[PDB]
């Protein structure tokens, strides 16, 4: 049945709760972003109101074929009324169109649901600065101290430099980047830019990217693989077998592949620095795994919460085991005792 952490008390609202059929007493279903664990259940046959960002509404329409009459897009950073309740959507620093939602309850309670986010100090100067938050529904994906990773800027630096070097040494090398969902577009766009190429991809992926309001996008992407020296492929094809097969398809235009697998966190983050990462190699193929995260590190999460000083925290990730739950509750207590709220 719908879990309690997907219901907003004092309203007929749910968040990211599309796989439980009709939720008894829900008058509006909010969708924070277009990732499949979040939208799971939505289809062309859904007949309840969906509230979301403009970009998310472009994807629901074009990729899922949800009918237009049920899609309610809202602008960001704007006080809006939904079934009699004031709401604000804020940028989540996750994937394109990902939002956090502020609900202002009739009784005076204020609730923030982060959706999926990567906390940033820039958030401390949004509409959040303006008033108190009583309850926080938090993206706890990486809520443990061992989860460190570099900034997005440092990871892109490493990728740009690595690709630029390889292709300058061998102009017959192809660069390939793995994808399976929206998000992490900076990886393949930054690399294409340093190489003066457009990025080539399948028609289905091109379509997806045309929904995202990325400026000058037509100058940056294409469906003509031949004209482009950066190719996107399904993440599942980013292995030696899949890459050889793909090189075969390029008709002797290239004699080397350098590939990037953007992951979240991996255990090598505990020991190794970004400067020191090395690829997996077999023959004329090299695969780099790069830790490009669109979720809060442990420290970034802690800073955000200690700044906000909520009265109650409700985790939305890793809630399935008692040991996880107990571990998170310990950190919330440390944070609260350290900062004095
Ligand atoms: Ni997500």
């Amino acid at each position: 049945t719908c879990p309690f952490y997907k219901k907003i008390p004092g309203t007929g609202f749910t968040v990211d709760a599309f796989q439980y059929g009709v939720v008894e007493g829900c008058t509006a279903y909010f969708l924070t972003h277009f990732h499949s664990d979040h939208y799971a259940g939505l289809s062309k046959h859904f007949t309840f109101p969906v509230y979301c960002s403009e970009i998310t509404g472009n994807l629901l329409k074009n990729k899922l074929h949800v009918q237009e009459q049920y899609i309610h897009p809202l602008p960001l950073d704007t006080e809006c009324i939904v079934n009699g309740v004031k709401v604000v959507l804020l940028d989540a620093n996750h994937c394109p169109g990902a939002v956090m939602i502020l609900f202002y309850l009739p009784n005076g309670t204020v609730i923030l649901h982060t959706g999926d986010f990567r906390a940033d100090p820039s958030m401390e100067r949004s509409l959040l600065a303006d008033q108190k938050v009583h309850m926080l529904y938090l993206d706890t994906t990486y809520c443990s101290p061992e989860y460190t990773f570099p900034s997005q800027q440092e990871v892109i630096r490493f990728a740009i430099n690595t690709a630029f070097e390889a292709v300058t040494l061998n102009p017959h090398a192809l660069v390939v980047c793995g994808t399976y969902s929206i998000g992490k577009e900076k990886v393949f766009l930054a690399i294409a830019d340093v190489l003066g190429s457009k990025v080539g991809m399948s028609q289905e992926k091109y379509k997806t990217l045309q929904c995202l309001n990325i400026p000058e996008i037509n100058s940056l992407i294409t469906t003509d693989m031949c004209s482009s020296l950066v190719h996107l492929l399904p993440m599942m094809q980013i292995n030696f077998k899949g890459l050889q097969s793909h090189l075969k398809k390029c008709g002797g235009k290239y004699n080397q592949i350098l590939a990037f697998r953007p992951t979240g966190w991996t255990h090598s983050n505990k020991f190794t620095r970004i400067a020191d990462v090395i690829p997996q190699t077999k023959g004329n193929i090299s695969i780099y795994g790069i830790p490009y995260s669109e979720h809060s590190s442990y420290l970034e999460m802690k800073r955000f919460v200690q700044w906000l000083k909520p009265q109650k925290i409700i985790p939305t990730v890793n809630v399935g085991t008692w040991k996880s739950r107990s571990t998170m509750e310990k950190y919330f207590r440390e944070w609260k005792l350290e900062a004095g709220y």
